[PDB]
This record gives C-alpha cells, sequence and structure tokens, in this order.
C-alpha cells in the first residue's frame, strides 16, 4: 500500500508550513460576463451611414437633428413664456446649427467607441477578480518555491562532502 | 470616421463574446494554479526526502 | 525512517540561514474586488445613443 | 469620456488591491533571492572542488 506511506509522508516532511490555498467558489452566475447571456454586448452593431448624422428632417432620428430639436426645444420654453419675442428665438435657433452641426459630429464618432470600452472593460474587470484569486494561489506558490530553494541549498551542501569522499 | 467608428464597435463585439469564452478559461486556469501550488508543495516534500538518501 | 533524516539534516546544512517567509493571511474578504460579489463593476454598461446627450 | 473615466477609476482599485497581492509575493522572492545568492556560493565551492578531481 503505497497510498498511505506517501499521504504520511507528506503531512511529516512538511510540518508547518501547511499554507492555505483560496477557496473561493466560482461557479456561480456572477463569473461569468455580467448580465449573463443577455448582456447588452450581444447587440447588433450597424454600419454606420450616413443618415445617422441628419435624416434630412426636422426632429429626425440622426445626431445633429436630436442636437437641433433639442436647443429649439430648450429655447422654446423661453419663446412661450414671453421673455423673448418670435424674432429673437428664431436668430437664436439660426446661430445653433454650426454648433450643433459641430458637437453632432463629435458625438457620432466617439459614441460607439465610448461604450465598448465601458463594456470591454467590465469584463476585463470580472476577469480581475477571478485573476485576484490566482494572485492569492500563487503567493502559495512562490512561498513553496522559497522552501523548494532551501532544500536545494542543503542539497548541494550535502554534495559537497560526496564530491570531497 | 464613419467607417473606422464602426468596425471599432464591431470587432470589440466579438472580442467581447470571446471575453466570456476566455473568462471559462481564467475559471479553469484558477485550479490549474490550485494544483500547481499542490505540486510544488509535494516537490518540497520529495526534495527533503532526497536530503536524507544523499546522507546515507 | 527517512523522514527523520531529511529533517535533522536540512536544520543542520543550514543553520543561521533560516531567513523567514512572508506569512500575510490573504483569506478574508478584503483581498477580493472591492465590495465584493455586489461592487458597481457588475452593472450594465447599455449602448451609448443620441439620447444621451 | 464619462465612462472611460470611470473604468481607468474601477479597474485600477483591482489593479491595487492584487498590487497587495504583488507585494507578499516580492516579500516572498526576496528569500528566494538571498538562498539563489547561497545556492551559487555553494555552487562556486563545487566546481573548486571539482579542480582537484580533474587534477587527480
Amino acid at each position: 500500500g503505497a497510498e498511505v506511506e506517501a499521504n504520511r509522508l507528506l503531512l511529516a516532511l512538511t510540518e508547518g508550513e501547511d499554507f492555505a490555498l483560496p477557496d473561493i467558489d466560482m461557479s456561480g452566475p456572477e463569473w461569468d460576463i455580467p448580465g449573463g447571456d443577455g448582456s447588452p454586448i450581444f447587440a447588433e452593431v450597424t454600419r454606420l451611414t450616413n443618415e445617422d448624422l441628419t435624416t434630412r428632417v426636422v426632429g429626425g432620428s440622426g445626431t445633429f437633428d436630436a442636437l437641433m430639436a433639442s436647443a429649439a426645444a430648450h429655447l422654446k420654453q423661453e419663446f412661450k413664456e414671453g421673455r423673448i419675442t418670435g424674432g429673437e428665438y428664431t436668430k437664436a435657433y439660426i446661430a445653433i446649427v454650426e454648433t450643433c452641426m459641430g458637437n453632432a459630429t463629435q458625438y457620432l464618432l466617439g459614441r460607439d467607441q465610448a461604450y465598448w470600452a465601458a463594456a470591454m472593460a467590465q469584463i476585463q474587470a470580472v476577469s480581475a477578480r477571478v485573476a485576484l484569486a490566482t494572485s492569492k494561489a500563487q503567493y502559495v506558490l512562490a512561498k513553496f518555491q522559497a522552501l523548494n530553494a532551501k532544500s536545494e541549498y542543503a542539497l548541494t551542501k550535502l554534495k559537497l562532502s560526496t564530491e570531497s569522499e
């Protein structure tokens, strides 16, 4: 029976130096990509065409339209409550097209990229929790690798006498 | 910049599904690292048991 | 009995040079991602659309 | 830049807790380097004792 002797020897040649390994149960639904198989990562990114800047219609489904129809919806809050005549409101609305068009392009080219950088980082943040358990498991491996060099120090020192004979 | 901003949001979705695959592997190399720690304790004992052999 | 001889030899071939290893107990709840399984990392980042500007 | 400035402050906290773990290892490889210096002095003696063997 070699099984019994092997276990007995291990618990006797290494006494006191029984360092405990991590025991985190990485088998739940929180150790996968957050949200599971329904996370917003599995969407369908459509090809960015020129119908996403402006749909060529006022109050459209683009970014230029949205910004240009939200500034007008933020100035009409004054015009419909006094504080400005009709002429002043329109002049303000017209002088915004340069700003909205400039800021719509900045948002469009960068809206998608700023999401994946906040989506591929969540995954690279859950796997960091996994990569933290390993760092708590290589810590004992490094500790054993230090006591595995002290033994080799003794073994080499015991080989000097053998070569002397 | 229209086309380039789409592929950066398309080649990242693929690099986000394969991250789910790469997360299962990180849950499978975790036990591999755990076993590699108990595989160094055994070698510690084996080397310590080799000191006596060289003594004889 | 090879066990006794191995231990005796090690504590005799290396005398004085017994350098101590670290002994930090990395088994609490502070050695994981801060906040545990409820950290703000497990949110749901939604696709940035033009309704966020 | 709102989202990106959060993950850079969230994936750095994780890379700051694991630095505490990576600091314990640096306190455990320090003795490993110390033993690796006394493991080269022994090899110095062993090689010096092998000169006499080749002389005979």
